[PDB]
């Protein structure tokens, strides 16, 4: 099936996905130039000192750190949000080099990756049920420049070795999610989608303006981990970003000037 390679990355999905070239598709590049700033954007609520960390598992495509979303543990509120979302799981995307990684671009610009934080609006009772939901999910998405190390990371990082390959699964209890934050919690957001098949059209996104700075060798990390199961010839997971997709109607809102 899917995949980031030339003969089944993002120019192919299409073909099992039509929504690919839908209405509201995600990434985009943010034009700060073309984003307007609305005053009655509300400072986003970011609830995550009760987060309940489980487990850090290689799908195949990305690694996805899994919380417990059975109850009010981890929230996102605010913001463009007229709910309450559930932190479900984070997961990265990254570049085989420090100059491309990122799903959004601001000004064209691309970072070395980009964190997702997926949350789902607990009106729809569960995740399977939000994402055929045009209001279903919330993203946060948060870019990563290489510069100094991120200390909130390094037990990710940590860990990764224990999860090489695709469908290896290891306990992450007690991560804190908190450490993964920059200082601003200044944002654009605009209606989109899942960025991975099946590309649903049930996302709100809300991406931070201030990127947070990992190390060289963080990111380097990243790019020792494998697309392939084990015993399978090794393809490093490296460039698991989908590019920019066109805007169509949509207006990117800024919550600053
Ligand atoms: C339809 C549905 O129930 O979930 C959507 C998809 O995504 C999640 S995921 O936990 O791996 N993860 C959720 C959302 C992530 O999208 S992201 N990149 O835009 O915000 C990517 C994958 C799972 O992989 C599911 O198997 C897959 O179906
Ligand atoms: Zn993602």
């Amino acid at each position: 099936h899917w995949g980031y390679g030339k003969h089944n990355g993002p120019e192919h999905w299409h073909k099992d996905f039509p929504i690919a070239k839908g209405e509201r598709q995600s990434p985009v590049d943010i034009d700060t130039h073309t984003a307007k700033y609305d005053p009655s954007l509300k400072p986003l609520s970011v609830s995550y000192d009760q987060a309940t960390s489980l487990r850090i598992l290689n799908n195949g495509h990305a690694f996805n750190v899994e919380f417990d979303d059975s109850q009010d543990k981890a929230v996102l509120k605010g913001g463009p949000l007229d709910g309450t979302y559930r932190l479900i799981q984070f997961h990265f995307h990254w570049g085989s080099l420090d100059g491309q990684g990122s799903e959004h671009t601001v000004d064209k610009k691309k970072y070395a990756a980009e964190l997702h934080l997926v949350h789902w609006n607990t009106k729809y009772g569960d995740f399977g049920k939000a994402v055929q939901q045009p209001d279903g999910l919330a993203v946060l998405g948060i870019f990563l420049k290489v510069g100094s190390a991120k200390p909130g990371l390094q037990k990710v990082v940590d860990v990764l070795d224990s999860i090489k390959t695709k469908g290896k699964s290891a306990d992450f209890t007690n991560f804190d999610p908190r450490g993964l934050l920059p200082e601003s919690l200044d944002y654009w957001t605009y209606p989109g989608s899942l960025t991975t098949p099946p590309l649903l059209e049930c996302v709100t996104w809300i991406v931070l303006k201030e990127p947070i700075s990992v190390s060289s060798e963080q990111v380097l990390k990243f790019r020792k981990l494998n697309f392939n199961g084990e015993g399978e010839p090794e393809e490093l997971m490296v460039d698991n970003w989908r590019p920019a997709q066109p805007l169509k109607n949509r207006q990117i809102k800024a919550s600053f000037k």
